């Protein structure tokens, strides 16, 4: 079902929005501030920006056709930071752990 599937897809978000994975989940809350100094370039290299605030609109705009949809977004967000930053960054470390997080519960439903 789609709206069993559109349901376990906020549920996925909530948690990634949760205290518990917090320390690393915090840069991916918000779109990325490309007016802050260093990020004068991001917009050159990302052509399609997304973070979790812009996923849980979309979901609530009901935008997402089914999981996959959602799931393409989410990992849009991680694509785009392993793509803009470099491989040692910090950044780089916390989406794959937030990355982990996601891809355990995405699987599991
Ligand atoms: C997805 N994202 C997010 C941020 C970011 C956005 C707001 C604040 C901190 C951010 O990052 C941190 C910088 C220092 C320590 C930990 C994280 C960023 C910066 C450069 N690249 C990115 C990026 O790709």
């Amino acid at each position: 079902s789609h709206m069993e599937q559109l349901k376990c897809c906020s549920g996925i978000l909530k948690e990634m929005f949760a205290k518990k994975h917090a320390a690393y989940a915090w840069p991916f809350y918000k779109p990325v501030d490309v007016e802050a100094l260093g990020l004068h370039d991001y917009c050159d290299i990302i052509k399609h920006p997304m973070d979790m605030s812009t996923i849980k609109s979309k979901l609530e705009a009901r935008e997402y056709r089914d999981a996959q949809e959602f799931g393409a977004d989410v990992r849009l967000m991680f694509s785009n930071c392993y793509k803009y930053n470099p491989p040692d960054h910090e950044v780089v470390a916390m989406a794959r752990k937030l990355q982990d997080v996601f891809e355990m519960r995405f699987a599991k439903m």
